[PDB]
This record gives structure tokens, sequence and C-alpha cells, in this order.
């Protein structure tokens, strides 16, 4: 486990990583979004303005930066190499936390208050509500390539995933999660759980039934996860004021 050269980091939530490699973090305490490209030792904060203790983080694949800015009940976005964020026209949000956006730049929200997962397709003013059911306190926020949604339904503890147009929900096999933060999916299916009651991360192969627990040490109510193209793992240990990354 390597403690990333983060700075300054005050309760920081939201995490994820681009296809560069480069690591974003929600530095929620700081209501900033900050980010360190790969090998570098210097940390560069976003340029977005008015956050109130943001939540997720997400990046589509033109780089676009996705933030859940929670305490003000929106998302907003920082274009690659812009200075001026855009909000996203969504509606009636109460306390939304993760953030995640497909391949077509489909946005999708956990609208944690309203215990409900929200998307809006690019350039869109109508969101929709996907169809879960039974979601209690939903934090974390995945789709994968194929446009499965993945939601931690952190209230009940499980993980729950919808197919791509699908109209039930998935329970996904995993075993003694405690209030369940994020969420992250990899490049063969595999799902990564904060397991935040726990302090552990646990992770389970597409189809596998038995869950791996992944060997951090010392993390103290971790929030988010986020895994790169080479299979590294990274975590925003919130209680601790770092994020940490586990090599394959």
């Amino acid at each position: 486990q390597t403690v990333l050269p983060f700075t300054g980091l005050n309760t920081p939530s939201g995490v994820a990583v681009d296809s560069a490699g480069t690591v974003y973090v929600t530095d929620h305490g700081n209501n900033r979004v900050v980010k360190l490209a790969a090998g570098s030792t210097n940390q560069v904060t976003l340029p977005f303005t008015g956050l109130n203790t943001p939540h997720g983080v997400a990046v589509d694949s033109a780089g676009t930066v996705y933030v859940t800015d929670h305490g003000n009940n929106r998302v907003v976005k920082l274009a690659a190499g812009s200075n001026t964020q855009t909000v996203l026209p969504f509606t009636g949000l109460n306390t939304p936390s993760g953030v995640a956006v497909d391949s077509a730049g489909t946005v999708y929200v956990t609208d944690h208050g309203n215990n409900r997962v929200v998307k809006l397709a690019a350039g869109s003013t109508n969101q929709v509500t996907l169809p879960f059911t039974g979601l209690n306190t939903p934090h974390g926020v995945a789709v994968d390539s194929a446009g499965t949604v993945y939601v931690t339904d952190h209230g009940n503890n499980r993980v729950v995933k919808l197919a791509a147009g699908s109209n039930t929900q998935t329970v996904l096999p995993f075993t003694g999660l405690n209030t369940p933060s994020g969420v992250a999916v990899d490049s063969a299916g595999t799902v990564y759980v904060t397991d935040h009651g726990n302090n552990r991360v646990v992770k389970l192969a597409a189809g596998s039934t038995n869950q791996v627990t992944l060997p951090f040490t010392g993390l103290n109510t971790p929030h988010g996860v986020a895994v790169d193209s080479a299979g590294t793992v990274y975590v925003t240990d919130h209680g601790n004021n770092r994020v940490v990354k586990l090599a394959a």
C-alpha cells in the first residue's frame, strides 16, 4: 500500500482515475477537487467554484471532470482544458453523493436523500429515474463499458446492478458488508466496494460468488474507490485524510 503525495486533504470523499492514471479526489472538507498526474509529486487544484461539501467525482472519456456538489444539490462539470464549469440540468436532488459517466456521456447520480438513482443523457434537460427497487440511502455509483450501472445500496448493506435498459436489478453476491460507500468496476468486470463500516475494500470477479478482501492497512472510514487500466486500486482513506493505492 502506497500513500499518494496529496497535501492538505480534509475528509476526502470521491476518487476517480482516468486512462492516463491521473487521480482525481474530492477534497470535501476544503470544498475543492484536486488531481495528481501519474508519477507526479504535486497536486493541481481544479478551477471549480462555489462547491459546498462535495462528494463524488467522475471523469469521462474526453477528460471532463464531474463532481457531485452535495451541499448545493447539484452536479457540476469542467471540460479538460477549460476554466468555466457548467452545471448539469438535474432537478430535485437531495444530498446527492455519487456520480458516474458512461461512454455515451450519460451522467448518473445517486440521489441519496431521495433513495433513487437518476440519469441524464448528454445535452438533455430531462432526467430519468433508473428502475432500482428498495434502495436505502444509496451512496456510490459506477457504470461499465456495457452500460451496466452499479450502486452501493448503503442503507441495506448490499450492492445492486442494472443492465442497460433492464427493468429489475441483480443483487451482487457480496457478504458481510457494513454501510458500503464507493464502488468501482474494472475492465474485466470485477467489482470493487469500499466496505466503509468495516474499514476494508472487497472485490468480486464477474460471475463469482466469493469476494476477496484487498490488503489495505489502517483504513479509517474509507469512502471512494477507483481502479485503473493496470488494475491498481485507489481508495480515499477519508478518516485519515489520505489516498492510498495497491498495485496488482
